[PDB]
Order: structure tokens, then C-alpha cells, then sequence
């Protein structure tokens, strides 16, 4: 398990790759699998973050054939357009290995079922403020779409552990360019 | 692929059974997925009965790993005993098969997502009055637990199909019973 493993569509995960532990994942309201060390650093940051009333666990794993099925669904209801922004190509979702959550907020109801809401809310900005300290990034950052190939997600977070989570967190990076970053950095050696 | 396949402790999976045909499935705040025709049914359904803005789908098709992984949870979290009455053993439940589906209200939060709550409610009262019309049975009624093995379960709907599902309902059976039936009935012939 790499949690810094690359995967967007420039990086399809290998169709021999060993699907990942899984285990249940706390705070969702239906059943949310994470990778284990993904769901305990997500438990301990809300408990730590007191949000357990305020945000939830949307969704987590999904295996190829699910990515497949939602990625149709959404082309067949909103379009390609709207696909291509919010909807990773199956083989090409971080979901697939268990290391990304979308979270949602809890009083918040109508949701868009691809877009959660996580924005315009106090509880969102103290999860901004934390979720770097306990191994999380937030994926798809607003002006990075042109160098992550999606939209802006305020609601899709991956696990890359400490400090990377940091690291990232502080540059206002992607995790492409963290891989741009140790790249450049192994050769000066 | 056939919809009266009786999946429980006596009659688990077979290890050779085709996995089910799937499509994401409307109605719910996170991605679900069920058989086509089952999804079908439960939008029309939804749509029937006006309820869009009142019921959610909380579960559909979960893998057996999942499976496994739910029934280890709530044994850590609720005790054998409990996860025996209200979670199928892995191999074991029909929601492996995409034909079963956990309702629950769509202004709940912090819901039980191994015990969603669906009574005492006019949007699960109306729920009860159509959904047999739809293809969908009660799976595990009050005071047939000696038959199914498992405890009641307002939130939990198997899709059997018309006009199964109609005729179960009406002579308040379980999927049990009705395998039963259909078997001394042949042998009258
Ligand atoms: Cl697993
Ligand atoms: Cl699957
Ligand atoms: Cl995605
Ligand atoms: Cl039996
Ligand atoms: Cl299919
Ligand atoms: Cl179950
Ligand atoms: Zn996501
Ligand atoms: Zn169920």
C-alpha cells in the first residue's frame, strides 16, 4: 500500500492490482468502506475536530465496475460535460483503492448526488483547518483543474498520511505536483 | 437470473453464481446500486407514491467482502448477539445479488445504518401501501423470525417481482413461505 500512489487518467490504475484491505468506515448514516489506516486517521479527525454532528462520510470505495456504473448514470442524466468535471474515468478513480472520501454536511439536505455540499460553512472551514494533521489533501483544488484533469471538489479528500498531508496542505499543491516535486528533487542527488 | 432466489443462512450464495447485472439507482444521497430492473421499479415506485422528497435508498448492492466487513463491524461495535438479529452472514444476504434494498426517511440524521428508521411515518405508511404493486416485499416481518432466521425489519425490501410480490404480501408471507408454497403446489400436479 503506497498511499502516494498517482492515479488520474494519465495514470489508470493496473488491472492486477490487489484490491485494498477494506474496513467499515465510522460517522456515515450507510455503508462507507475505507483502506484501515484511512478510516482510523478519518475517525480521529472528527472526533478531534468535535464535527461528528455537523459533516458525514459520503462515499469511499468503489470498485471498477461501480466507478463504470456511475460514470454511464451521469452521462446518461447531466451530459458528458458535467461527467468530465466531476466523474473519474473507471479505472481512473482514487476511490478504486480505498484511500479517497467525499464528505457532505449533515443539516445541509438536496444534495447533488456526484457534487456533496461542502462549502459556505463554518463547519467545512475547521475541517480546511485540520484534515492536513491527520494524513488527508484536498484532492481537486479550485484553480488546479488544468493540472489534475477535474474540477473544482471541495468535497473529495485523499489519504496520503504525514507529512506528505502537510507538505502538500502548506504548498497549495496538487498531489501531481508533489510527484513533480520528488522527481525533481531525487535527481539533484 | 432468477428474482425468487431464496438467499439465507440455509441457502447461501452458490460460489459459481453469476454477479448481477447493476446500474446506479435514483433516489439516495450517496452512489447505490441495484440489478437493472430493480432500480427500475424503485424509481417508479418513488415517483408513484410522490415521495421523492421523503425516502432515500440507504443500501443496495454491497460485495461479500463488504459484506464481511459489515458483519465484523457491527460485531465490534454492537455484539454477536445483535448483528446476528439484524445483519445476514457474509455469503449469506440478498443484498449480495443487487435485489434488496434498505429504506429509510430523507430528513434523518444521524440514522443507524444497520438499523435505518422507517415506521411511524406517513412516508413509510405510504411506503407499506404501495410498494408490492412495484415488485418489492417486506423481507423480515414482525413475529416470522423463526422462519427467516432474522429479526424484524421495517427498513429492508426484496424485489421479487409482479405478481409475486403481490401475492406474498396479501397472504402476509415470507419469501420462505412462499418458496413453500410454490412447492407443495407443484406436487399437486
Ligand atoms: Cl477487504
Ligand atoms: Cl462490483
Ligand atoms: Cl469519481
Ligand atoms: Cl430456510
Ligand atoms: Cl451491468
Ligand atoms: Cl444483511
Ligand atoms: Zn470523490
Ligand atoms: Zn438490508
Amino acid at each position: 500500500m503506497n498511499t502516494l500512489q498517482l492515479i488520474n487518467k494519465n495514470h489508470p490504475l493496473k488491472k492486477n492490482q490487489e484490491p485494498p484491505h477494506l474496513v467499515l468506515a465510522p460517522f456515515s448514516d450507510h455503508d462507507v468502506y475505507l483502506q484501515p489506516e484511512v478510516a482510523k486517521q478519518w475517525e480521529r479527525l472528527v472526533r478531534a475536530t468535535g464535527l461528528e454532528k455537523d459533516i458525514r462520510l459520503v462515499s469511499g470505495y468503489r470498485t471498477e465496475k461501480e466507478q463504470r456504473r456511475l460514470w454511464e448514470y451521469s452521462l446518461k442524466e447531466n451530459g458528458l460535460a458535467y461527467t468530465k468535471q466531476f466523474v473519474a474515468l473507471p479505472g481512473c478513480s482514487e476511490h478504486q483503492i480505498g484511500l479517497a472520501i467525499d464528505v457532505g454536511l449533515k443539516k445541509q439536505e438536496d444534495d447533488d448526488l456526484i457534487c456533496p455540499h461542502f462549502r459556505d460553512s463554518a463547519a467545512a472551514d475547521l475541517f480546511m483547518q485540520q484534515m492536513m494533521n491527520y494524513g488527508f489533501i484536498l484532492r481537486y483544488p479550485e484553480d488546479k483543474q488544468e493540472i489534475t484533469g477535474i474540477s473544482y471538489e471541495p468535497w473529495h479528500f485523499r489519504y496520503v498520511g504525514l507529512p506528505h498531508s502537510q507538505v502538500i496542505t502548506a504548498q497549495k499543491w496538487t498531489l501531481e505536483e508533489y510527484h513533480d516535486y520528488l522527481a525533481q528533487t531525487v535527481r539533484q542527488f
